[PDB]
């Protein structure tokens, strides 16, 4: 079967993890974010948010000097473990939306980066003195959800978080991109071309040039999943899954791009027999839009697995 994958972290008002960990139709949950980059942020630690979680608390460094890292995500910490029982792949984002002044300053930046987040967020190792941000907790991989300022060091981040995944080879960890739907992608494109990643969800909303909106009416621009297709055969990212990647409600991104459930059916119908081996399934933003959305008493993302499933 494909697969349906939806981020977590940033809705208001947002329900708990855990709350996702127990719905069914779920097979990857993208934790966003960690929103604030060495190169630029406090302490020059990797900083994070997750909208109302955690109780506020951050980390300091060695040196007493005030991190963006959250130290009391308490009940995320809880909650990861309960989502992996239930066979869910839980990744850690890394970008979103705000601040939009984040990027990576040099190759070595870009190592340093994936280093820190590995020991902080991956397999507990003796040798590390540094954050466990949810604890002995380890997450499945991470998510490059860069949304601004070009795509500079994410091809060296991953290339570093593969080799750290080979060094571990009786677990599997995974790497996943959320371009926008326009090629080139001026975040994500230089990262695919040089870097392997498992999972890529195209962004099917707020660009009319190419939106999923456009599969359904083709006068506003033109649906380019076979572009995407034919743009990894030349990429390090070959062997990537292709998600199509959608709003989980009218007002979860930009006016116009929501599609209801028979709408994406017709695309996903048609894409998933066009492209049997390529084709991994949905991503939704987000958690909480879909939650809010219920129909005929479900909400959104369960709608969603219907259709990969049927
Ligand atoms: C993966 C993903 O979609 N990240 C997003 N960040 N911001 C979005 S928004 N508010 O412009 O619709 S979506």
């Amino acid at each position: 079967f494909s697969n349906l994958a939806i981020y977590w972290g940033q809705g208001p008002n947002q329900l708990r993890l855990s709350h996702f960990c127990q719905e069914t139709s779920l097979d990857i949950i993208n934790i966003g974010f960690i929103n604030y980059f060495p190169d630029m942020s406090p302490g020059h630690w990797p900083g994070s948010n997750f909208g109302n979680q955690c109780d506020g608390s951050v980390y300091v460094t060695n040196d007493g000097v005030v991190t963006k890292l959250l130290s009391g995500c308490h009940q995320i910490m809880e909650d990861i473990p309960i989502c992996q029982a239930a066979g869910k792949k839980v990744l850690l984002s890394i970008g979103g939306a705000y601040p939009p002044d984040q990027s990576i300053l040099s190759e070595d930046s870009a190592v340093a980066f994936a280093t820190f987040l590995w020991g902080a967020f991956g397999p507990v190792a003796e040798g590390w003195e540094g954050p466990r941000p949810f604890g002995d907790v380890v997450v499945d991989g991470f998510d490059f959800d860069i949304e601004h300022n070009g795509g500079f060091g994410y091809a060296t981040m991953v290339n570093t978080f593969r080799q750290y995944f080979n060094q571990v080879p009786e677990r599997k960890f995974y790497l996943s991109a959320a371009p926008q739907c326009i090629i080139p992608d001026a975040q994500l494109s230089d990262a695919i071309f040089n870097a392997a990643f498992d999972f890529i969800w195209i962004q099917y909303y707020n660009t009319a040039a190419c939106s999923a909106k456009s599969f359904i009416d083709t006068s506003l621009g033109t649906f380019n999943f076979d572009a995407w297709v034919t743009v990894l055969k030349a990429s390090a990212s070959k062997d990537a899954k292709l998600y199509v990647g959608l709003p989980a409600s009218e007002t979860a991104a930009n006016q116009g791009y929501y599609l209801t459930p028979d709408e994406v059916e017709s695309l996903v119908s048609t894409y998933m027999d066009r492209y049997p081996d390529t084709f991994g399934g949905i991503m939704l933003w987000e958690a909480t839009a879909s939650e809010n959305n219920q129909i005929d008493g479900a909400p959104y993302a369960d709608h969603m697995k219907d259709i990969l499933l049927h």
